């Protein structure tokens, strides 16, 4: 079966970061949207116009809103895209056949929209070369982060080769975990959000959402089903794009 | 020997052209400097704000100021950045060593700055499904563009690999030739732009800058030295990029 996949990038990234998978997967027939998302990418907007996860979101709740009513989608996060999912499935959750969490965060519905970020704060707090940095937007001080080339090399891009790695450099942009707005957000929903159909994908050689933050992750939260891929890095999509897109394939012929 | 070598985009581009190039001059050593002109890349502006060429080499100007007294750098520049090199040439001539040309427009001191791309248009007058906008900025009309993703599918990334031509398509932005402000522009000088030994590099599989476009500005403005590369297409920082490497490795062996 076909589907069409919308792929959300993680912060201080863009669209970019999915420049292998998306001509793989149209190669198999499917459709693919990649997004930039608010201050990401080459979208116009700096970091410090926006003053939450909700508002770095409008690109995606404007491409659902977008869709034709009968139309569904199959949202693919990295990283913090988790968090994005979860808020697009509480405006739009008729609209997502399923939601496949890439080496993701995966909110829950029962703690607050901050709580696994909080955890992989405890579990990986030393980003090494990452610059921070304040800014107030609609009376909170956000704390921006712009990330670290060594870390970008020896966590995210641990085995990715020196040409991906230049392109991070060249274009991972200042960005937000705006992890204080979440930490006052209204819950994600059960109905929304807590309906939609989760499965997450993985690597225990990524080296930054280390192995204890994701299995900790799909024990708080049980997904629908659990994809482990061998080998690769944090960036699956770069590492072990042709494995990612065999997994979306199965996900797409499962869920509609 | 090692060099300094500034990489400068062509319109509608930005540094990421340069993702496979830049790190394969580090790994012989050099220097390497892959820059965002404005409005291009991840700059923050839009096109719309500015009004010139000129006002475009903004970044390189920038860059160049930087350099502490001594330095001297290569220029390399494809296809439109050319034009960015002779700006910056007529203010920083001491500063470059050598300028390199690749797949590029030369401009020349004889004719007004303009010249070149007249000639441009009429060797390849359709841009098949690119798209164009007026906008106003300093009392004058200028002409935006939009790549088309089928010109540059078949025309600038004919030989480049899916994943290549999917960054164009993600990262490519609105741009400007500005060729009826560089019509009235005072010209290149010869002491500054004039006077800096100019390398043109070129492959006559260019599907853009065809053969009869790229051999006539060689006779209009002799080069000091040309290197013809076999195959590849008009993006040779992708599909030649160890040739391009090999030629720029010689260049700094033989322009300090």
């Amino acid at each position: 079966a076909f589907a069409h996949f919308v792929l959300i990038h993680t912060i201080c990234h863009g669209a970019w970061i999915w420049h292998k998978l998306k001509p793989l997967l149209e190669a198999l027939g499917h459709k693919v949207t990649a997004l930039d998302l608010a201050a990401s990418g080459v979208d116009p907007r700096q970091i410090e116009e926006i003053g939450s996860f909700d508002e770095y979101s409008e690109p995606l709740l404007t491409f659902l809103e977008a869709l034709p009513p009968g139309e569904k989608v199959i949202l693919v996060g990295e990283s913090c895209g988790g968090l994005n999912i979860a808020i697009a499935a509480d405006k739009y959750c008729e609209k997502i056949a399923a939601a496949v969490f890439h080496n993701s965060v995966l909110p829950d519905t029962e703690h607050c929209p901050s709580y696994v970020v909080d955890k992989l704060m405890e579990v990986f707090p030393d980003w090494k070369d990452t610059t921070y940095f304040t800014y107030t937007k609609d009376g909170k001080e956000i704390t921006g982060l712009k990330l670290g080339f060594t870390l970008l090399r020896e966590n995210l891009y641990t085995l990715c080769g020196p040409e991906e790695y230049e392109l991070a450099k060249m274009l991972t942009r200042k960005g937000s975990l705006f992890q204080n707005i979440l930490a006052k957000r209204p819950f994600f929903t059960k109905e929304g959000y807590g309906s939609i159909k989760k499965i997450y994908v993985w690597t225990d050689q990524d080296e930054i959402f280390l192995p204890e933050f994701q299995l900790w992750q799909i024990e708080n939260y049980k997904p629908d089903k659990v994809y482990k891929v061998e080998g690769g890095d944090h960036k699956l999509q770069l590492t072990k794009t042709k494995e990612i897109a065999e997994i979306l394939q199965e996900v797409a012929d499962t869920y509609n």
